[PDB]
């Protein structure tokens, strides 16, 4: 198989900042449309909007029409967010709560060991002291973290005190959601202009330079992530040094052409490349070894 | 066994300049491919390149193809160096660092007393004040030198100031690597034209005559180093006196024919022959005696 990663073995778990994307959510049993892919997310919220009649026939037809010939997924998800927000004050919004909390539940009932190893290694990293952020609305990881008895809370960008106090890292055992959480419907912001107004403080992205300048990330199930504008604006807007980065990322192998294409474009971004077997079943053993040597040397 | 060397006994250890080659690295437990033989080094790098996918299948196939029907081993190692160097600026080159630092580690875990006596007597020679240079990429000797508490630095030909102040022998307790070191990936140069441009100063090779003209070397695990072109380029190009040399070299005995052919050819070069017992086990006692008598008379 693929042996121990050269750099990863010697990095301290403190500097390790794990990032989880659609790959880990797809490691969970793929029967919920929300977790197979990002495309199946918007399809899931569609099916939830049609069956719960939040949205009349013609405009569900429009949003479906976006699906076949598609472009600009994040804008379309934002157009959705905007059209489902005519609410007055709170009114326990049935246009929001009763769609996201329909789509993103029924998740635990389809949990197996093959995805379970991922988050148990994650709990090993957190008990080492590693910081973790995610890119999905789901909340399965911290639910099963609470399953064995480790309380893990969901954070967002709306709560200013928690974001301000989270950048300095004193609050360990905490996972920030760069997109949102279904357990807190008022805490999701996705449009590019929505996370800029709450981040009006230029001193608080001075407090985020400690993530990208010095701390080491590890993008799991990513790569299309570095393509959309959210990570460019939260990571690469306020830093001009691509010559000396310490960030890492893990994806599948496959056809050699896109292999070298991703190689070159995220060397231009400045992350290291790791592709191992595209077998969908050697990532568990490889990543759980990674975590255990990290914990032992840590 | 083989008693004390007639000439060596009376040499003061300052005149002694120890050279270590593939024999000492093979004295270490021979299960890393890198240290059993020079041949074994390039296959270790080839195996590292295949499993980490620096080169595609066909390039690795060509590289494998040179192995079976071989020639120009240093030339092929340079071809490997050139094709693994498309990097931009530094970019913590994954084509170099993540290959050499994979191959040349996992070395200390296989360290035993039979190889330990060699380096511990080496430490004796250093505390006498002898000079030592190496011909292999490894840094096991300096690592275990630092094990008991003696700090030993790895030097190369790239840093011009260190090489300039090193030829005078003002800097003691220092070891240059005629080939390179794995702890400094940017400090390795092997192709014949690489160590001439950095050595553009003919006055600095005039500062090198004090090695070959007056200082006494002692080549351990050598004999094939006087066959390739690096030793001839750095030693015999600027020296025209083979009538009066003062240099030594130690190797195995064996077939009498090959014994006398090496005898004659390196008498033509101008070194003394010592072949003892090819038992792979009386070199420790013989060389450790040699070193203790030199230290006592030093």
């Amino acid at each position: 198989p693929r042996k121990l990663l050269p750099s990863l073995k010697t990095k301290k778990p403190r500097e390790l900042v794990l990032v989880i994307g659609t790959g880990i959510s797809a490691a969970v049993a793929p029967q919920v449309p929300a977790l197979k892919s990002w495309k199946g997310l918007i399809q899931a919220l569609l099916d939830a909007a049609i069956d719960f009649d939040l949205l009349e026939d013609e405009e569900s037809k429009k949003f479906q029409k976006c699906l076949h010939e598609d472009k600009n997924l994040v804008h379309v998800a934002h157009d959705l967010i905007q059209k489902l927000s005519p609410r007055t004050s709170n009114v326990r919004s049935t246009f929001f709560k009763d769609c996201l909390y329909e789509v993103f539940d029924d998740l635990e009932s389809k949990m197996e060991d093959s995805g379970k190893q991922l988050l148990q290694s994650v709990l090993h990293l957190m008990e080492n002291g590693a910081l973790v952020l995610t890119t999905n609305f789901d909340n399965l990881l911290e639910l099963y973290a609470a399953d064995q008895g480790k309380q893990l809370e969901s954070l967002d960008l709306t709560d200013e005190k928690k974001v301000l106090e989270w950048a300095q890292e004193k609050r360990k055992l905490s996972v920030l959601h760069i997109h949102g959480v279904y357990t807190n419907p008022s805490g999701i912001v996705l449009h590019p202009a929505g996370y800029q107004n709450v981040l009006r403080n230029t001193e608080v992205m001075r407090e985020i330079q400690k993530l990208y300048e010095n701390k080491s990330f590890l993008f799991l199930g990513c790569g299309w992530t570095v393509d959309d504008t959210t990570f460019q604006a939260l990571f690469l807007e306020a830093v001009k040094h691509k010559s000396d980065l310490e960030h890492f990322m893990l994806v599948r192998r496959g056809d050699v052409d896109e292999f070298k294409k991703l190689r070159e474009n995220m060397l231009d971004k400045g992350i290291k490349v790791i592709s191992y077997g595209d077998d969908y079943a050697d990532l568990p053993e490889y990543f759980k070894r990674l975590t255990c040597e990290i914990s032992t040397r840590g």
